[PDB]
């Protein structure tokens, strides 16, 4: 365990973490804050999570900047590469960073807008998530209007970009991504599934469910 800890749950942000660490062979240590709460409280007070701990006591949060830690960390020349880009390919590494935004944000914006509502989490608004559905259309479409002639989001290769956007989309294609829906966006269907099958993702999506019913309003 000696390039570090990973302390993370099983939230969809640590998805990706975690699959980094098995898939990179990372000599990090993964643990959940119930595994270990005595060590995650004195380590990150704010017991948020993912939360890395590397020697010399360095301490990193947020999953993005974990992510890219992690990636580094690895010492696959070929693989860093294929996540991030290639140093001298510049125009690869904007590119990733893209999608890596689309879907960080126009996309997973959304979800506290829908999921998060629908599912009874939160104050419903017929008005508001009828309208942030129309978001959520909006962007849906960017990304099958490009996986229609591409296989990946930035690249020709999986990319720290489409494992982060497969994350992403996860909670959707649970609650609102049905049968219909799937059936008017092969694409994002098609890239999904090549997607979660990577050993980056594949344990995290075990017993996953495609809902094919869109939650509807609350009762």
């Amino acid at each position: 365990m000696s390039q570090g800890t990973l302390y993370a749950n099983f939230r969809i942000r640590t998805w990706v973490p975690r699959g980094l660490v098995k898939a990179l062979k990372l000599d990090v240590k993964v643990v959940t804050p119930d595994a270990a709460a005595e060590q995650f409280a004195r380590d990150f007070p704010l017991k948020k999570v993912p939360a890395f701990v590397g020697p010399k006591g360095y301490k990193l949060t947020e999953a993005m900047a974990i992510n890219y830690y992690l990636v580094k960390l690895s010492q696959d020349d070929k693989m860093k590469t294929q996540l991030l880009g290639a140093d001298d390919d510049l125009n690869a590494q904007a590119q990733i960073i893209r999608w890596q935004s689309l879907a960080n944000s126009d996309l997973c914006i959304q979800i506290a807008n829908t999921i998060v509502p629908l599912k009874g989490g939160a104050p419903y608004n017929k008005k508001s998530v009828d309208s942030a559905m129309d978001a959520v259309d909006k962007i849906v479409d960017i990304f099958e209007n490009r996986l229609k002639n591409y296989t990946y989001l930035a690249t020709e290769n999986i990319s720290l970009a489409d494992l982060v956007a497969a994350s992403i989309f996860t909670r959707y294609f649970e609650s609102l991504f049905g049968t219909e829906w799937r059936a008017q966006h092969p694409a994002i269907v098609r890239w999904f599934n090549t997607v979660r099958a990577s050993p980056f993702l594949k344990d995290e999506y075990k017993d996953f469910k495609f809902a094919d019913k869109p939650l509807s309003p609350p009762q």
